[PDB]
């Protein structure tokens, strides 16, 4: 005992060859609901890898074993089941993923994938300027982007009023300011967080979202609510650095060209110096990024797959595009 | 010093029938805060041994407390509703008594046996089709069952709209039909669960049940009274066949007359799958699978019924 085979069952047909071990899973949703919480995102990002990268090689089945042997509960649970349908463009899970139990073992089968995207991924990693919501293109959201970029190829940037504070020499702490958040323009606020640090983790979402959409602002040093600039200290910062913290961030940006055109995203960083009052307070920094050839991605996309001899990797950036339309 | 003598006290003649269990926990206090997997482990444990003593005469299930040091006197309210459920009169009072000596805790149990089931069951592996009941038929239910078949003996069949369906060659979406879901027809989808598994965990109890009454159509692969069916890339149509087969052929029935043929049923599978199942009425009872009961003695210790004593223990 203790031992199962691993497709046992009166089928005879030809069986998986892909197959996928992620050791060991709790399932059943009463046991995944109260389980720990650390515990329960590394099995459901184990299971999402394994399930995306056999969507987009042929199909397979992913093996496990249960923590919770004994209970046999016979469903996958209902973190498990969103992000797995989350992952198909159409939401037809059912029609792709099936699920058999056998003792102490539990497969997950997944079918293969091959006007609707040709790969299936955890995240687009790229973003678009949408007052509606900031979170990344979905798969159908990131088809109809990259395919309108490619079949495009076969200022306002000047003219907006956020430019009068982009060429500021001086501002003065607490002033309000005559602009809101819109579609071109950007506010954050600075926290006890260092500054380098928080424009690294701002940068790559937004800049992304701003080349996408005809261009816009990121202005950092300005409260949300109150609208006040206050910016960030001076002492610890200076010009030079907070200029070499967003050049290094916007370089890190992955862009694929539908073009000939092999331009990296243009932007232009400014430092404008916050007064207390004769004294100098810190600084407030302003982005203006110009609107893009093609595509930006905030980072590489979050998409997988596996072969025999490679095992389960990430797909590079541009494969990935080419992997997504008729290029 | 730790030591107890069984039947300590002035005033008990000592049974003759006694079966231990291990360690268990006891009192309503305290059972309802232990470990989740084991409650449920004591509780079919004692209840086992419940029902054994009841259909063996007189005996008594002896068990060492896990929680010593305090004394409850309670069984805790699961194990008293576990043990209602045994006797078909529900008057647990008249047929148990417990005591409490030390570490250890006494479930004394009164022999059972108008007219009423000679044998108590945790549950008779017997479905009929009762609306808004899917349960299946309790002791009293279970005897009245039987009585009025074993009574037929010594004294529709028509083509429901779902003949249709089962003979459409043909599936496709929609497809709602003027038959719903019935007494005689009974609509079951597949869910990302495998297309076996399913089937092989749902027939029993339903096939038992439609057997029991006038017979019926299982649907495999229906919600919404819609049309989903399963997917065609796991299963093959012969495996539907044969695990159909395999499934239904271990299902236990008993005849009260000379007929030993096994039920009559005859499966389809529609294609682009869809699992039809026609099931002609029976000629006696069709179980879902061994009736959950049990006896013990010396010689034979704790034991399962067979599915033909079980019934006889129902007859005269
Ligand atoms: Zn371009
Ligand atoms: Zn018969």
């Amino acid at each position: 005992s203790g031992l199962e085979v691993l497709f046992q069952g009166p089928h005879m047909g030809g069986s998986p060859d892909l197959i996928i071990h992620a050791g060991e899973v709790t399932l059943g949703e009463k046991d995944r609901n109260k389980m720990d919480s650390k515990k329960k995102r590394l099995e459901k990002a184990r299971i999402t890898e394994a399930a995306c990268a056999l969507l987009n090689s042929g199909g397979g089945v992913i093996v496990m074993q249960m923590s919770n042997k004994s209970e046999h509960p016979v469903e996958m649970g209902l973190d498990l089941e969103t992000s797995l349908r989350e992952l198909i463009p159409s939401s037809d899970l059912q029609a792709f993923i099936e699920t058999k139990q056998q003792g102490d073992l539990f497969y997950i089968f997944v079918k293969s994938w091959s006007t609707k995207p040709r790969i299936c991924s955890l995240s687009s990693s790229l973003y678009c300027r949408s007052l509606t919501s900031k979170l990344p293109l979905d798969s159908k959201e990131t088809f109809e982007f990259l395919e309108r970029k490619k079949t495009c190829v076969k200022n306002d940037l000047e003219s907006n009023p956020a430019f009068e504070i982009f060429q500021s020499e001086r501002l003065e702490y607490g002033q309000r300011l005559p602009f809101s958040e819109s579609a071109s323009i950007e506010f954050k606020q600075f926290s006890t967080r260092r500054a380098h640090e928080y424009i690294k983790s701002v940068i790559p979402e937004y800049i992304s979202a701003f080349a996408n959409t005809q261009g816009g602002y990121l202005l950092f040093g300005v409260d949300d609510e109150s609208k006040r600039v206050l910016g960030c200290p001076k002492d610890n910062v200076d010009r030079d650095s907070l200029k070499a913290v967003v050049n290094e961030a916007i370089s890190k940006l992955p862009v694929f060209h539908f073009c000939s055109s092999k331009e990296k995203v243009s932007y232009k960083t400014r430092v404008i110096d916050v007064f207390k009052e004769g004294n100098l307070y810190g600084y407030l920094c302003v982005i203006k990024v110009e609107r893009f050839c093609c595509a930006v991605f905030s980072e590489a996309p979050i998409s997988w797959m596996a072969d025999k001899e490679n095992g389960v990797y990430s797909l590079n950036t541009e494969k990935w595009v080419r992997m997504m339309v008729d290029i």
